């Protein structure tokens, strides 16, 4: 049975899922919002033609991808909630889209739609079914936040006094964080449940959220502004091997996900497998096993080690043939190696890794193949089915594994980005995990630098796509950021910094005025704060000194306007950098770095404020 | 297996002379005073009274017998009387010039002639101290003679018209000082490399003994030659002393020493010792006649990074400890234990003295080890006989590092990967069978205890050695540059990313933050750097550039003096705990690999460049041609 990622039917391409047009429109609306029309166009994508057809298509896709189904009664309930949302949203849309309308009536019909979603939203936080309902709950919160943004920008045009306008801004800032928290509650409940049930199943749920959920939670954090870029750099993970369960979310956060990422800023160079073959004297037993996986990436500052072991329970390969007189008659322990080819595209695209245990138990072998190069064909006398691991518009960035037979709760404080060797010893792994990264990241991982074009209104620099980083820095899984993670700075005495190499493509307008948006989470007050700099061949320019007073949520800091002529960066500048540094932090002052966003000053604008305009404070009870 | 039962002192029967009581110590203590404030027209008179006190060769005779005793090398009797006559010639001519200038009034044209009678007397008699085949003993003598001549030229330069030197005659002396300060240094390293290279192939313990002598008798003065053209600096020596205990190791190349062994001995050059682990194995036979102890590896762990240290030798048992007792009908007792020597946690967290000894007995049945630091016994030999004491100790010195040399393997592998950071500093070997102890002078206790350079407003100059850093970039190596009177330099080789190194600095309570200072950077950049070398200061986000050094390429060490500044301009106060001094550059290829020796913080009021690099009047220096 030719399998596709363990399934008998090939999965739908990521660029063709039902939420793709919604995500493509949000990318356009985040670059330039249509005043008093953004909600009408968003409604046309979430409910096309005033039908729940997209929400039905989203449901059946996620139900097929997760193998989880909603009850028949709950489906007809959601159908009624959809009709209620569609009916009330169309009435408000048709009335404001006239040549002349009474602003007092549009205000009434607005609150009929605004409060229709607030009261019907918990119907999508389905208990015991949040694995499927998280993708539906994601669109309803996008539908309501889009309504609140158009209501703020309309104001008097829709019957909102300056005090009514600030009440909507207060709801926006509350719901942009409440919907995010309620989204992570549905995610953690299901991802935590599946980590203890089946690791391959837990990865499959995270892959679904990386395409149906997390791109839109990032759009929420960008819905405040105009002129940024919606970018998703999350990775997809396929699991091949024996089942692994009873994984806790703490083990994933502080160990397993760190081993899977490997060197988060480097491409794969070669991966090594601890392979052992066993055959009995009657030629009836054939058992192949993978005891360890050693991924070597294209550079530092991360040092990788064995996941599992490289031990033969330095020798490259050892064969053995034994003859007895009435136990192994043939024994082969070999360190296999799959090498990434040196070319203009130094990445693996597809993989054919499969593991099959036969019913009597005598046969159990592995197949390893990347692109068209066969690393291991099973020595089992029978053929092992093909298991194509691939995603369209995705490439293989990392190949790792999960330690088997050991607890994943050890050495969490020492699985850092630098200094310490990124490894986790185990008797065996018997599994191979492949990380697929989207093609939009292929430019950085090929050249180890961020090339900038003057025709782009915004560029997103993920935190994990760095050049160097300080010691005592960790990797934090922040999938709600539409990225593969964040950096957790924990150095106590010396400073905490991280540099990002930048290059200017030929023909770049070095005179255009840019701004830098820094997304970070600093929970405690920092006396010296956080500094943003740029280093080009000795010309160290300070772009901003972020005042840190303490906040539990993510904070976007927008530096003052600047140009690359002020920074001394040209086309031939091969030593340009962006630096984010701070002083030593204690346990409470440990802060996180999400991403850097370079926007044009002409196109960037903060349409929704963090604080109301007229009223002193948001309404309190 | 020697039949002499004596309490040994570093392998010798008699305790060695204290480092501060050696014969060249008064010469070194005067040079440190002259570099802080040079006595015009008297610097050579006072230097002559220390090298030749009372117009006698008594000091040079004491220096000779001390180095000959320490090195166990003896100059030929004929060659001693030769140097005796050469001393008399130098004493006679220098006394005539000194007595004539030290009178009430003297004719300046006469003091000009008697100056070159003494100058050309040293230039002609100097090759008599470059004795071929005896460079081990002669290097201590050749060092003082160059100190005698370089101090003579400096006094003549600053005198000028007082000793009959026209502005053209003054430039002629400046061109000689600039030539001899590099020619004498090159000729000095020729004598050192010939002998330290010979003994590395002969006996490692003997080669370390020679380097210990040069660290006290030679290299303190080569550094004084580099500081001789200034006034207001500090003459500091931070070289370490290395004692060897164990079986003989020979056939070591200078390349094996430069790119491997010396890195293993230093361990973490910016940290103090925390604990040392030894791979110990005991063996006894069923006849209760054989008792063999072995040290198969040494694992030194220091107080921090960024250097990651590993095993020198191995930690394998060929588990912390395993005891075996076997009965047969010929190993009957086998103990494989990883011993540990932990530096105490106190206000002075350093070992002072050690008692490490290894004795192989004549029949071959007994061979054990004794390991003891301070009053804590790490290992008492289980050999039935007592092993003599071997006190490793230098007054005014403390134990900074404890390492070993890999035995049974070549030291020419993995040189490109024995770096300061990233890669684990280790060298696998079947056995070491030796323990090497590193003694650092007490002047470095302040840094290695606090991991920071505390500055006092009462000091006219402070020396920051390159190896006493807080952080350093990747692909940075350790270069053994003993002519800098330090434990080495930093070789920056990172090709793509930048090359930087930070130095943590603190201000003692009562420091005057308004006083003006300057920074002196010594570096050897053989190729031109487009972006050059940048000197900065980082204090809690306040990055101040102190200077951008233009680098165009030079084969020698270059001293760059930044513009004057104050700690008020840098925002550094007494309570500033995150202050740093940065030395960054861009990526360098193979040819552009540069070195960093040290940083010298001097007060602007006390610092002056008294001898220039270029002459004043003449456009170019006169050459040696006809």
């Amino acid at each position: 049975f030719p399998m596709y990622n363990g399934r008998l039917e090939p999965s739908l391409a990521p660029a063709l899922i039902a939420v793709a047009p919604i995500a493509k429109y949000l990318a356009t609306a985040l670059a330039k919002w249509a005043v008093k029309q953004g909600f009408a166009k968003l409604k046309s994508e979430i409910f096309p033609g005033n039908t729940p057809a997209t929400m039905d298509k989203v449901r059946i896709e996620v139900q097929t991808l997760l193998d989880q189904r909603l009850q028949d009664d709950r489906v007809k309930i959601l159908e009624g909630e959809y009709k209620g949302i569609i009916d009330v949203s169309k009435v408000f849309t048709d009335y404001v889209n006239q040549s002349k309308f009474e602003t007092g009536t549009a205000n009434r019909l607005f609150f009929d739609t605004s409060n229709q979603l607030i009261s019907r939203l918990p119907q999508f936080e389905i208990a015991g079914y949040e694995g499927v309902s998280i993708s539906l709950f994601t669109q309803m919160c996008t539908f309501h936040l889009g309504l609140l943004k158009d209501g703020i920008l309309a104001g008097s045009d829709w019957g909102f006094a300056p005090a009514d306008k600030d009440a909507l801004i207060c709801q926006f800032n509350r719901f942009v964080n409440e919907y995010n928290t309620r989204l992570m509650v549905l995610y953690s409940k299901e991802f935590g449940r599946l980590l203890a049930k089946n690791l391959n199943e837990a990865l499959n749920f995270r892959n679904m959220c990386s395409l149906y959920v997390f791109p839109f939670s990032e759009a929420w954090s960008l819905l405040r502004y105009e002129g940024t870029k919606l970018e998703n750099t999350l990775s997809l993970w396929n699991f091949v091997g024996e089942s692994i369960n009873n994984i806790s979310p703490n083990d994933w956060k502080g160990a397993l996900y760190k081993l899977l990422m490997g060197a988060p800023n480097q491409r794969l160079n070669n991966v090594k497998f601890n392979y052992s073959y066993f055959s009995d004297t009657q030629a009836t037993i054939h058992r192949e096993n993978i005891h360890g996986v050693l991924p070597t990436y294209n550079g530092g500052p991360t040092i990788t080690g064995w996941i599992g072991n490289g031990r033969f329970s330095e020798i490259t390969k050892i064969k053995q043939e034994i003859t007895y007189n009435d136990v192994p008659a043939a024994t082969r322990n070999e360190i296999l190696t799959a090498t990434v080819p040196t070319s203009a595209d130094p990445f693996f695209k597809t993989a054919d890794i499969n593991w099959k245990y036969f019913s009597p138990g005598l046969y159990s072998g592995w197949n390893i193949k990347f692109d068209d190069t066969v690393t291991l064909k099973s020595r089992v006398p029978s053929i092992i089915p093909s298991n194509i691991l691939k995603y369209d518009d995705y490439y293989i960035r990392a190949v790792s594994a999960c330690p088997k037979g050991v607890s994943l709760a050890y050495n969490h404080d020492f699985l850092t980005l630098t200094y310490n060797k990124l490894e986790y010893d185990a008797p065996t792994t018997q599994n191979i995990i492949v990380g697929f990264s989207p093609d939009n990241t292929k430019s950085f991982y090929r050249s180890n630098s961020h090339y900038l074009s003057t025709t782009d209104d915004a560029y997103v620099i993920p935190a994990l796509q760095f050049s160097t980083v300080s010691d005592r820095s960790f990797l934090e899984d922040t999938p709600d950021q539409a990225t593969d993670g964040s950096i957790k700075f924990t150095d106590t005495v010396l400073g905490n910094e991280a540099k990002y190499s930048i290059r200017l493509n030929t023909g770049f307008n070095t005179a255009t005025r840019y701004r830098l948006i820094i997304r970070f989470k600093a929970p405690a007050r920092l006396a010296a704060g956080i500094r943003v700099r740029s280093q080009n061949s000795g010309n160290n320019k300070l772009l901003g000194g972020i005042p840190v007073e303490g906040n539990s949520g993510w904070i976007d800091y927008i530096t003052d306007s600047f140009t690359f002529d002020d920074l001394g960066i040209t086309t031939s500048s091969t030593n340009a950098f962006f630096s984010i540094d701070s002083d030593g932090v204690n346990a409470s002052q440990q802060w996180y770095l999400s991403k850097l966003i370079l926007v044009k000053e002409s196109s960037f604008t903060t349409q929704i404020p963090l604080k109301p305009y007229v009223i002193v404070r948001c309404p309190d009870t």
